């Protein structure tokens, strides 16, 4: 009798028969209303069996499943805040809508009982944070919640390495699926070593293993951007490093530099940066639903 | 039977009764032992109906409401040890008197069962110390301790943004009482936003809500000094710039740094210092109080 | 019944008695399979009547106190993974011989049941981690897993004062054995002030007394190296400052840097690094069984 969640009936059963669910953060459907992009995700998710969950806050409740009603609200609606864990508890407070964001929705996530998260990119350390110390509360609520979050690493605009180091320092295990590299967002590596699985089967049973030992907190999943959709690296670095001598002659510091940096990066790809970003979500989802299924499965086991 | 508890009468039925308790840390009894300062915290605290708790270390036990012979022992003995969270085990086996930091009290006061402390300043962020790493232990306790600590933001010696960034990191909610902008101390204002909380009531519903989502953890509560009261911030920043060439010169680093800034600081004020920071003391405690007040009565609805 | 445990005859007994019990990690029969070290750890350590217990995973399970025929692969085969907590899922998942590094041995010493862990230096914070961001897990591991570990501070290729700061930051206790300096490994003293601890009863009673109040974790114990047998604190110094100057110029970053210094300051020691280090080990591990001892008798008054 949990007054805080609102959970749809598909995804209620789903997690009382024991059947895979992933948890979607609603960002997705807030940027693009069409059914383009938002029946993709689903369809991707679906493919392997798992239930999609899409989280977002509404009316003082942790919904999670939005309404066909509640889809329509994150689409119209312009000045929706974005909730990290830390803002849930005015958001649900102040009863208005809440857009999680990655820290935010895996501890609803959990919550839930759902126990697998995707994303396109997660947050990290950002470029200059062992100056600055602007790192995404994400990395420590990894520490905390129960999860695995499969994503193509941090995002483009982050230090990579940093990040690494960081997730290291604070014992977040970091797979690599098919690859002994760092995926680098829209790039396809950063030059990294992350530990190697193969096999989802295998990999889901190293995570059940290190929730046994190590208890609660989150397994990190990268899987990087299918090659002939990826991003030179090169032209990615030169863009970034040239829009951050922008604000240094203009002077800009903090997080106004953060979202000049998002969108100095859109015009550099040739306007591919949403197709490539778009492309690497899609592969991503896939892989999650697919990791869920088998996570289920190695659960069903005991 | 808690053996390590030594409560007064007074603040144990308070807290039988679900009556609110505001939390106070040893040193404000141990520096002014005149009535003075303490009658004056006391009577802010007690106004709106709030018990207020002062905590202590002493013969082996967690004192929580020093007696009159205690009070004493405090203001008449002059080598004191200041005790963190970390420095309490060897504090209780020595069996000495303890006055315990910011970190230390909120760790006795959360095991009494109390739910609020203030003070005028918390720990954070040194100054440089994005290369030194000298942060308060206080900002990593606050992930573990389940309180609502109110205070005038962090102490002007130290670095207000990077502070500010360290518990974002953290997940550690950041409220401004009727303020968006974060309080620097005997400073009004930091270029830092704050989440906006006007009414205490919807704030302890705030807190009350993060609690119930993000498990046991500190939420914190900044308002700032009375504007009739501020200090320039011009003033206080040009006043330490030049206070730090002088360790340059003189070759000083570490903790031995922090106390030189700490009595350059209290000159430059034209001895106006204790005055501004005795008027925030004030000004913090009554809101504190009102707060408890508020969310004893939330809690009191279940 | 633990399914991922292996635990030898004379452990179980010791535990189930109340025995005390130190655990050590799986690298020093590793490194030397000759009787000369191995044997010689296990003399110190029985000396006070403590159970020595070596930790490491093979064939998907948690050893605790390895056996002979495992012992012998551990020397043999030369691939064999460091494991970190981390690490442990996977390591485990796979079936392969797992060399548990002082982060992740302690996360099993704690399962087991065992309160304390002995190693010659622990890892910390790299110097120019400041900016690198390369911290070892230790650290944060520390506030999660209850147990004393026994060390001769960080190893000394790490920055001292950094690790200070940081396990300041993070809430460990750190007590000097009869010093009131940190331990610099093979050096005697970093210009680093502990809280001195001359009586190890009275240091086991502040253990348990922390346990209490701040739950489980990490009470970090350092005993310095005989001052007979300590190296020159220039010597190192200056031989670790010229080493950085080699990757300067060569242009090296990262992990690679790491090992590096190591074997340049093997050089540097005339050969007497080994025989130092050596002894240090010997001396800290000699002090873990009496303290080890010391607790078991504490926690058997209650
Ligand atoms: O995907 C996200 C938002 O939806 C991440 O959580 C966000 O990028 C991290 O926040 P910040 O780096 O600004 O602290
Ligand atoms: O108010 C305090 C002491 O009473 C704070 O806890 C203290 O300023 C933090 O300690 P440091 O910054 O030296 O680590
Ligand atoms: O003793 C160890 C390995 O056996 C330490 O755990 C190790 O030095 C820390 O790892 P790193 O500093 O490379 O993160
Ligand atoms: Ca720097
Ligand atoms: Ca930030
Ligand atoms: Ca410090
Ligand atoms: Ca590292
Ligand atoms: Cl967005
Ligand atoms: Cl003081
Ligand atoms: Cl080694």
């Amino acid at each position: 009798p949990d007054q805080l969640l609102e959970v749809s009936d598909e995804i209620a059963t789903a997690l009382a028969e024991r059947r895979p669910v992933v948890a979607l953060e609603s960002s997705l459907i807030t940027t693009d209303p069409s059914s383009e992009t938002a029946s993709l995700i689903e369809k991707a998710v679906r493919g392997a069996g798992a239930v999609p969950a899409t989280i977002g806050i509404a009316g003082g409740k942790l919904v999670v499943g939005l309404t066909d009603s509640l889809i329509e609200r994150f689409a119209s609606t312009k000045g929706i805040p974005k909730i990290s864990a830390r803002d849930i508890g005015g958001a649900l407070a102040g009863g208005g809508l809440g857009a999680t964001t990655v820290a935010g929705t895996i501890v609803i996530a959990e919550r839930a009982g759902i126990q697998v998260f995707t994303t396109a990119g997660i947050g990290g350390v950002h470029r200059r944070g062992e100056d600055t110390l602007d790192i995404s509360p994400d990395l420590l609520q990894f520490r905390k919640t129960k999860m695995t979050v499969v994503s193509g690493g941090a995002k483009s605009i982050l230090d990579h390495r940093l990040t690494a180091e960081y997730l290291e320092t604070a014992g977040v295990p970091v797979y690599g699926y098919r690859t002994d590299k760092l995926a680098a967002f829209v790039v396809r590596e950063a030059d990294v070593p992350v530990t190697r699985m193969d096999d989802l089967h295998t990999a889901a049973r190293a995570a059940e293993a290190h929730w046994q030992v190590n208890g609660p907190g989150t397994v990190l999943l990268t899987s990087p951007i299918d090659e002939q959709d990826a991003v030179d690296e090169a032209i990615v670095e030169a863009a970034i490093a040239e829009a951050l001598a922008q604000c240094d002659q203009e002077g800009i510091v903090g997080n106004a530099v953060s979202p000049y940096l998002m969108k100095a990066l859109a015009r550099a790809s040739g306007g591919m940066l949403p197709k490539a970003g778009r492309s690497l979500l899609l592969s991503t989802a896939r892989v999650a639903g697919e990791f869920s299924a088998a996570l289920s499965a190695v659960q069903a086991e005991r």
